[PDB]
């Protein structure tokens, strides 16, 4: 084929793949040493290390590609040891898998976070995301080392232009490895990326949802550190020892017979009674009222989360802290707060707080914003483009396993150019194109 054999696929490649590659860095770079509020500082080490990991597996098996071409093809001339065709072979692998590793590292971060809240806000330190990305690179460079120790073997690829896997027993163990590895990435990224949407669309109110990332939701009934009945976001069913005295009163704040077993539609029931109830002591108490007439919603809510912790007199005790509120010194408020034995108990959660009345923003706790269905339209995105670039070779090398004359060497060069294209689209997908079009998001 006339056609596909060109020097123009390559050149073109390269180029797109580049400038998407060295900008989405770029970005990364000016985005994450910003030293904020948000530990979100993992996703943009993700992304960051996508775009290189995307970047330097271009460089270095592109400018080949365009040497072999100009000088009239035949790959065996330029390279008669088997050196080349095996360091081709390895860096198209090593750097292939890791790209397919990363998006479904992602993929299950994302699924933690919002399926999970309370336990990935305490269990992360950023430093475990780190190691896991060092880790998965060097558990995919081991297995890219296999034929050069002598499972499996690189071999040069019609039209002599390339090298890849090879496809009696090595050979075809290597190359059927490899095809499983891939499809259980792909399998990894739909499930949890679906999970993920799924769960944005059941997501509660912003009141419920910042409670459950400081306190925690339990759907089934337990004892607290009193011996209490306890379920929901702290909801105290009784303070009788029986269990069967406890299975009735939240049968009676229900409806239906539970048994101990709730939905989080109904654990969000007995929240709002929670919320209306905690609002009711705030109105009544002559130092929290005028305070929260004053404030907004957000602000608001950073209130509530206080009196859920500390109690009516445990808030009302913060008489300086209140009065800058009323005023609405938010800078100065948050310095008062910091100087409390609350703040050295629980920093995380006195942190969260402390931004939401500074800030009158959700973002120490998440988005929830506009940003929501972004989100979900990028997630969607990238199960589409991951499918269509990757799913051919994946299918091809099963095909192969399974055993002119054939055109199976003309659509094996088709199959691989798509797999090459998905660490083209990565910079777009994941960060350039929400980046440079968010204007016409709020116009349509
Ligand atoms: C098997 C998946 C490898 C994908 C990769 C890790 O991202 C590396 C691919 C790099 C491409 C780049 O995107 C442009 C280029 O040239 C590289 C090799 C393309 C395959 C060989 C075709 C040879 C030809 O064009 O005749
Ligand atoms: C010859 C081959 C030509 C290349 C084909 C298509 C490039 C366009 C691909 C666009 C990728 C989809 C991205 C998208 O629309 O999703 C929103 C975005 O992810 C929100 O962050
Ligand atoms: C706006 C998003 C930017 C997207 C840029 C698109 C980059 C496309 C670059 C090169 C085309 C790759 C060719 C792969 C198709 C294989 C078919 C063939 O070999 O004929
Ligand atoms: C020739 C190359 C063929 C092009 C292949 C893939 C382009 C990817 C298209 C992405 C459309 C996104 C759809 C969506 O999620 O709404
Ligand atoms: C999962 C979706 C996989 C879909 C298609 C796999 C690609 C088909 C490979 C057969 C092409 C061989 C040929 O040229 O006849």
């Amino acid at each position: 084929d006339c056609g596909s054999v060109s020097v123009a696929f390559p050149i073109t490649m390269l180029l797109t793949g580049f400038v998407g590659n060295a900008l989405a860095m770029l970005l990364v770079s000016r985005s994450y040493r910003r030293r904020e509020s948000k530990r979100k500082k993992s996703f943009l080490l993700c992304i960051g290390w996508l775009a290189l990991t995307d970047l330097v597996g271009q460089l270095l098996t592109t400018p080949v590609v365009i040497v072999v071409y100009l000088s009239k093809q035949r790959w065996e001339h330029i390279d008669p040891s088997g050196r080349l065709c095996t360091f081709f072979g390895l860096t198209m692998t090593v750097f292939g898998l890791s790209s397919l590793f990363i998006a479904s590292a992602m993929a299950v971060e994302r699924a933690l976070a919002i399926r999970a809240p309370h336990w990935y806000a305490s269990h992360m330190k950023t430093r475990a995301t780190r190691a896991v990305l060092l880790g998965v690179w060097l558990a995919v460079l081991a297995f890219a080392l296999l034929p050069v120790l002598g499972v499996g073997q690189y071999t040069v690829q019609w039209p002599g232009t390339w090298c890849f896997i090879s496809t009696n027993w090595g050979n075809l163990f290597f190359a059927s490895a490899f095809a499983f590895l891939g499809l259980l990435a792909l399998t990894v990224t739909f499930s949890c990326n679906l999970a993920t949407i799924k769960a944005l669309v059941s997501r509660g109110s912003n009141i419920f949802e910042m409670l459950r990332i400081d306190e925690g939701l339990r759907l089934k009934i337990y004892k607290d550190t009193e011996g209490y009945y306890t379920i929901g976001i702290g909801h105290l069913l009784t303070k009788s020892p029986s269990l069967n005295a406890a299975k009735s009163e939240l049968d009676k704040a229900i409806g239906r017979n539970t048994n101990g077993v709730i939905t989080k539609d109904e654990a969000e029931k007995l929240f709002n009674q929670d919320v209306d109830a905690t609002v009711r002591g705030i109105l009544r108490n002559a130092k929290l009222k005028p305070v929260y007439d004053s404030l907004d919603a957000v602000r608001r809510a950073a209130l509530i989360n206080m009196v859920f912790q500390m109690g009516e007199t445990g808030v009302a005790g913060f008489t300086n802290s209140l009065r800058m509120l009323q005023q609405k010194r938010w800078d100065e408020a948050a310095v008062n707060l910091a100087k409390s034995r609350w703040y050295n108990q629980t920093p995380n959660r006195a942190k969260r707080v402390i931004t939401t009345f500074r800030t009158g923003t959700w973002d120490a706790y998440g988005s929830w914003g506009r940003i929501t269905t972004e989100t979900a339209i990028q997630l969607m995105a990238i199960m589409c483009v991951l499918s269509v670039c990757w799913s051919p070779l994946l299918i091809m090398m099963l095909k192969m396993i399974f055993n002119e004359k054939q055109k199976e060497c003309n659509f094996f060069l088709i199959a691989v150019r798509l797999a090459s294209l998905n660490q083209i689209l990565d910079p777009w997908v994941y960060l350039l194109l929400r980046k440079i079009l968010g204007r016409p998001l709020e116009v349509l």
